[PDB]
């Protein structure tokens, strides 16, 4: 079947399946630490594990977090992270998001990010446009009175240029999804030059973004590139307009 | 009917509403202006409604947001924000609440936050403990290489410092709930030193939060005192621990 059909399939399986462990610290544990140096807790395990009962059946190559990277020597490949911004779960922050990225050959193909709590299937072909439960979705128009933003700096950072610069901050903890709302016209914008986010995060939203009219940029501000593994921390800068990318090259 | 009946009760009836409004940026007009001086968004306006009809038949005083101060000289006061969260809740971020604290000779007696996308009832009677959905709760254990906290900052304090001893940071527009996070032992503290906050945002989620065992107090440290209006804004900082507090005081 199509990618969309199985990356939703896998998103409403992980959902019925973890969402009762959610803001429940009481029941969760640590059950490894990931190749990365990271704790595993339980409910990420169950969460991949799902997610690779499915994806393991198509020969395909899959790249996750707590597992890093398995080759099939397929044209194809999935990046996914079964929850995005687990803090948040694990602590009852409503804001995570499974993230499933299709790769044809190192090109995009298709994307998606769920939002659990919403019910939100944020999805787009390559090439076809950003939807949301259906509906297309675009960066929103600049205004530089109405800028609002979340951001993830360095030592490197002006922090009251940047307060200065914009008229509201959110800063919630899921990159993957905060891009997601960069795409649906919510944030004029959202960064990390403190490097820490890598493709498992970025890429299915990646494809989403772009095709909303985004403008995905690196520290210095040519077109962001990216290799896939779990492995590989990235600068990134994901703008609604060449306007927004100044302001926040400008402080850089 | 219990205090915590009518709370819980105008709660679910302004969810049946309200909720369809939700993101739906599109489906929302200005009808007015609070006596302040913002844009009363329709769904204002309707939660509103709702509450001062169940409210109205009690002859007990009225604080709310939109409409500030009805004095039916009555010994009990009801402060109300219909909506906590308003620009996240039409921007679909889901991070919003419905806040209702009932005060007796103007002395706290209970409180009332809902989180409706969780469905979360955070509550406390006062001196009788802070509740989640039933279940007991209170503010998390302080640990110093360990700090998750949430800011609104006056235009003076080091960012820089105060990134440099916090290990977390999460900002969601939505002081009231906010509150709740300190009190369910999310984050190590809320605050905010930019004059913004009023009564009706933080009212219920005081109550919550003294039953939680939070220290709340003002700029100088000194335990905050506020006087139950719709008007003049407030230095207010909920902190889970002295060392907490102090550490927020010395960049203060
Ligand atoms: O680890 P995770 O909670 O699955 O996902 C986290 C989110 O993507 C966050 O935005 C980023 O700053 C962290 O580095 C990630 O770890
Ligand atoms: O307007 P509203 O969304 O109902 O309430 C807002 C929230 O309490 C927020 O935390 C605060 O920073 C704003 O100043 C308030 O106006
Ligand atoms: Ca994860
Ligand atoms: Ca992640
Ligand atoms: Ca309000
Ligand atoms: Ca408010």
């Amino acid at each position: 079947m199509k990618w969309d059909e199985i990356g939703k399939n896998i998103a409403k399986e992980i959902e019925k399946e973890i969402l009762p462990y959610f803001g429940r610290k009481d029941k969760s544990y640590v059950v490894g630490t990931s190749p990365s140096g990271d704790e595993t807790e339980i409910f990420d395990k169950i969460s991949e594990d799902i997610a690779l009962k499915y994806l393991k059946s198509l020969n395909v190559n899959i790249v996750s977090e707590e597992l890093g990277v398995i080759d099939n020597s397929s044209e194809w490949t999935v990046v996914i992270d079964p929850i995005d911004g687990s803090f948040n779960f694990i602590n009852g922050i409503p804001f995570f998001a499974f993230c499933f990225g299709v790769f044809k050959n190192n090109e995009p193909y298709y994307g998606l990010t769920y939002e659990f709590l919403t019910k939100s299937f944020y999805e787009a072909y390559k090439g076809k446009g950003a939807y949301l439960n259906g509906r297309k979705i675009k960066v929103k128009d600049f205004n530089p009175n109405n800028i609002v933003i979340s951001y993830y700096p360095s030592k490197k950072i002006d922090l009251e240029k940047l307060r200065n610069k914009v008229k509201r901050v959110r800063i919630f903890g899921a990159f993957g999804l905060e891009m997601c709302y960069v795409a649906k016209g919510t944030l004029d914008a959202v960064f990390d030059v403190r490097p820490k986010v890598r493709a498992v995060d970025i890429a299915s939203s990646y494809i989403i973004c772009k095709e909303a009219g985004a403008l995905i940029t690196d520290e210095n501000g040519d077109e962001l590139k990216f290799d896939l593994n779990a492995t590989d921390r990235l600068n990134i800068i994901v703008a609604n307009s060449k306007e927004m990318l100044d302001i926040i090259l400008d402080l850089l």
